[PDB]
């Protein structure tokens, strides 16, 4: 751990991380539907659909072990409510023991097979009923048909949206969290091995979200690397933080040039998880770690640049650290995973690197900088050369690289590039089981000639092709010569603009990829 | 039928070259095992070197001593095989006649990509534009399959041809080819000549400016082309697009001095019909952007004569299908042609219009007029009761930021049809990539007053949002959507590509 | 106290002219009923013609010279009208065979001259003073003005007459000579006499603030500006206190210190105090925005229209507060205690600068999510308002060149005032009337408050949903005044005289009249 430099004594010297969230205190109990439901204290919610009939009537098909509540939930009373996706209603009644209970439902539409987006819409309605109410238990009854991955996704998303980050509130606050969660589902014994898997995947996403949402005066190269050391110490992971003196010896000129104009020294994070049984799989995960992207002398001054959001330019690093928690907790075997990130800050200063400067990567390649705001591929280039030297089988990088993703895939799907069938297909398969959507995009070799520099070995940016995401992959491909490599561009999907919060995108996708090899 | 004019000097028809000098070239393919003979003309070797860029080495028992000593390995070490380099020299043969010999480097990747093979053709054509010879012979010292060989011939013919219809102030007559299994490539020769003109014909329509190529003159050429090919044809006028209530399509052309014209060509095969296909192309002869005028930097208003490339690709496909005459297929070539102008009669941003299927649309941007014309075209296409609907359009400039200028994007609601398009992209060597229709963005097309919004005001993924809009007008048929806004125009050479003609034709034939 | 330098040629102090040529002018006011003696220099008549749109000129004062009375006869003035701003020069010899200069300045046909009208009248008078080498100017008031307007005439005459040449070297005006005497003939002269030395005090307070604003940011920095304020307090004998970075750290002024993080000049907080002899019945804290240069930070002023070259004036509010400190310290009002406050710093681009998105903690514990580094004025004032409320005052008045949106609402003439208390606003408007510095009342719309709700911090610095930045900024400042009556004057549009290429010194007379009438 290094000392965080400060301009004034009021500058923060560490990122606040919440490890023991109220989600961790929720006792989760799952029961089988073929045994009846017991309407207890708190709120009991039914997940109901109606296949074929758009906005069809509500019909409860589960045995309720209460004569009074069964009379309330009869077909001749559900009738006036429909199953439109996202609709919710509250019921108040008295049970057989003359006790007042609260019951309700959330409509799951028709369609029968709900997408990840549709399930989020259902979960958001569920959270609205959990909000502004002081319940001690919530019970969810699954009268919709879901597989194991979608059931785990339901719990992960519910935990994540229910959780509220108040680390930076002072004068502001309000009300409490439920202490128990009940789940009724057919074949319940098969679904509940996913419960504690969902709790692990939740915190990894929330931990990544905590690091992303942390501003750049809190989350800087020094404090971000310190948090990775702190996380590795709790999970007993091997760790090494590379300082400038070691990065100078490794000749990481591309990575070092980006951080020249920062008051925080560059810090390269290298975490390692090793298995007990002999290792038959070696994987290196690389994340872009720019704690703040001012753009450099190519300053983000255009209206659409969204510079006030550029604290999220380390979303790739947070996704890898979130994976380090999930992998470090569940402990898969026969794998070595290397969690890497070249962390720095891209600022404007007398010491900053200039547009037009020619820099040398750690593999000997010289690069002519055409735009200082394209610093991601420069830091990733040195990180990929470092990653390949570790002798791994797969290299997967994740980065908020290009704003062009907002104009290609948008805010819902991330893009994956690569040089190999199966690493892309294994990543695409992991997107299916993790329910984090990713789309395969091409590396068009015709654009490679536009990176031909007149003086340096290669140009950092193209001079003609406006497809920045594809050109960046072509540039990064030049720094992986022999290893299977894939690249995930999450620049469009990392931040939830409507909810004004991070998504923690990549944690579950990367973890599922490690666990399925 | 009659093109309106403002002044008497305004043109009233698109000029088209039907008989190009390429059609006069007799092509002959021989097997390389018998050796090469350089009697007359210019002979060019296509050379590679797995392990380069290193020197070229000619492998041929060329039966002329003067050129054979010149082509010796000791004399070709001073030239390299870098992708694109070329050197050609002229000298005397055994009969004391002047001949020219040279090479084109093909790199070290053994299998040339579509872009790599193109670059080889450009180097070969460069020497052809500085040539006054009567015969050219090409020797393939590289490995090419049957589809890439045809692609080589098409690109050679198309890049060699020069469009001089609008200029006011030569070609070889024989083409020789030496390659293994000349019998297998022989059948590919005349397919390339047909694929060439369909591409060149579409380029002629695209390159034709908007004062020459307008809704009336473009539909007149489609009829004239249909008569020479003998396809069924009907052109729908305004007075009866109004009867079909094509309000989205008719609103776009309101501000134009040219009446809207709907092109409908039909091909029917001799064998039994096992596939009914409708090909729809965006046909905006000029896109001013409407009252959302293309005034921002990057709008490229001077190139907006190319906004009918999808229609031109559909018309070019009608040539290839009408000439090669495939069977067991019935194809409808459709395009709703109009002009998007600024006028007192133009439609306004915010106007609510009604498509031919009853859906009300709130116009959010008049430059997004392409999806409005395609909406009514898809309702018309689905009413035909066809099995596949494939539309191709220069829809959104965001494609320049997604796939760029090389790869086109395809969206659709049917996995099987998408695979046919991707498989046809492989054999046609016109690259296309599959992009998703993410239903998550559909909610942003919810209009406060109309049935559906024309554009999304929040999601900046215009290519995906526009595909979501078109999907709302296809109820039951397998449908795919090819966006060629990024690939249609070749900005470096300042000329069209004719992109999509061979892609659609290969899809029909396979 | 020591100004840091990059090179040895960087200035280490703001040059200030204390003894201006105006202070050497002997001013004497005479009664118009006794007649005017024209003798030497230039004699100017302020003439009107009610009802007649630019009607003929009529000199209506008894002149004690037969020759000059014959020249000023009605039959000789066919050709000059009273059009507002029109002026004419006359040459003649008086009864003593001495050459004299006489003229007039047209004051229109509206018996009551507005503040803008009187400024146009004074500007015409100064044009006759320039390019001429006179030793006395004499003004004859043939128009009706109250005691406030007569004083306003003198202040504007003094202010426009003076020429600031501190930064000329090879281009000083060689033909620049100031008059040494000023005679004024006015109806009921004894009632206006007391306004003369009040006008001279009001002149320098306005001119002192103009000197500080016109000084560029390489001369006027946080250190040299606070050093000048100390020098001013010592000349006036006021209590003074300059708070350094270490004291501001202990007061937890995180918003103020975050703005100046990227500067080579340390933050300097000005705290001057004037206390009364006798019992005090009003405690007032005057807060002025003191941004010596506003580059905008990482939200750099790069868009067209931002006028990054004029941002040396972003400390105009501080200058207006210090200019009032001179007026209060000189006229010495009592039954009042005044605090002159300013959180002075520089908003720069550096590796140490604060970033968009950073969350900072104010001195009252509230966390703020920064949305735009160019909105730094409201950040420094927030800590200054919390500091002011701890002083236990009755009124808190802040003055700041806060939002460029003021240009599109009120323009370049009227300043905008916001507040949480009605009587304070009414007192500000009353001071605006008597000081003749126009101010208009604008609302603090509480419906916009919801757009300042931050997802992580206690409050957002900016809205970025509501485009009414002048109102939104007042919502923000209101969050840091809990119980005291507070008003806020936005002078971003009125501080700089774009046409005249010089500051206005706006606020000095307005604040002093507010202090003098409570
Ligand atoms: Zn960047
Ligand atoms: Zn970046
Ligand atoms: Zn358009
Ligand atoms: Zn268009
Ligand atoms: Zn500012
Ligand atoms: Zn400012």
């Amino acid at each position: 751990a290094s000392e965080v430099p400060q301009v004034v004594s009021l500058d923060p010297t560490s990122i606040p991380i919440e490890y023991n969230t109220p989600i961790h205190d929720i006792k989760v109990q799952v029961y089988d539907i073929k045994g009846g439901c017991n309407v207890e204290e708190g709120l009991t919610i039914f997940l109901v659909n109606n296949p074929g009939k758009e906005n069809g009537p509500v019909k409860i098909s589960s045995k309720v072990n209460d004569k009074q509540v069964s009379e309330f939930l009869k077909d001749e009373n559900m009738e006036k409510f429909n199953v439109k996706l996202g609709t919710s209603k509250h019921f108040y009644m008295f049970n057989d023991n003359k006790n007042s209970v609260a019951v309700g439902y959330v409509g799951c539409g028709s369609v029968a097979d709900l997408s990840e987006a549709d399930m989020k819409r259902v979960v958001l309605s569920l959270v609205t009923m959990l909000h502004d109410n002081k319940l001690s238990k919530l019970t969810v009854v699954f009268e919709i048909n879901v597989d194991k991955n979608l059931f785990r996704f339901f719990l992960e998303t519910l935990f994540y949206e229910y959780m509220t980050d108040e680390r930076f509130k002072s004068t502001d606050k309000n009300v409490e969290y439920i202490k128990h969660l009940g789940v009724y589902i057919n074949n319940a014994d098969t679904y509940k091995e996913e419960v504690e898997k969902a709790r692990v995947y939740y915190f990894g996403t929330y931990y990544a979200s905590q690091l992303i949402a942390a501003p750049s005066n809190y989350c800087n190269p020094v404090s971000l690397s310190n948090a990775a050391v702190e996380l590795a110490q709790k999970l007993n992971l091997e760790y090494k933080i590379l300082g400038v003196k070691e990065l100078e010896e490794l000749k990481m000129g591309a990575y070092l040039s980006v951080g020249k104009g920062s008051m925080y020294p560059n810090k390269f994070i290298h975490l390692t998880y090793k298995s007990k049984g002999d290792v038959k799989k070696k994987i290196a995960l690389v994340g872009k770690g720019i704690t703040f992207d001012s753009g450099g002398y190519n300053l983000k001054a255009a209206p659409g640049s969204m510079i006030d959001l550029m604290k999220f330019d380390m979303s790739g690093c947070a996704a890898v650290l979130g994976c380090a928690y999930c992998v470090g907790t569940l402990k898969p075997e026969n794998v070595e995973i290397h969690f890497l990130s070249a962390v720095c800050e891209n600022m404007v200063s007398k010491n900053s690197y200039r547009p037009g400067d020619i820099i040398t990567a750690s593999n000997g390649k010289t690069i002519e900088v055409g735009n200082t705001d394209s610093e991601g591929r420069l830091t990733l280039a040195d990180a990929l050369v470092y990653a390949e030297k570790l002798g791994v089988d797969y290299i997967v990088d994740i980065a908020t690289l290009t704003g062009a993703m907002l104009y290609s895939l948008g805010t819902s799907y991330a893009g994956v590039f690569g040089n190999n069938e199966e690493l892309i297909n294994k990543i695409l398969q992991s997107s299916k089981t993790s329910n984090e959507p990713v789309w395969w995009l091409p590396i068009i070799n015709e654009y490679r000639a536009t990176l031909n520099s007149k003086y340096a070995d290669i140009n950092q940016i193209s001079s003609s092709v406006k497809a920045s995401s594809i050109v960046a992959s072509l540039f990064l491909k030049e720094f992986v010569q022999n290893t299977a490599w894939a690249h995930i561009d999450i620049a469009g999907v990392s931040w939830n603009f409507k909810a004004r919060k991070p998504k923690g995108f990549g944690v579950r996708l990367l973890t599922e990829f490690v666990l399925n090899d």
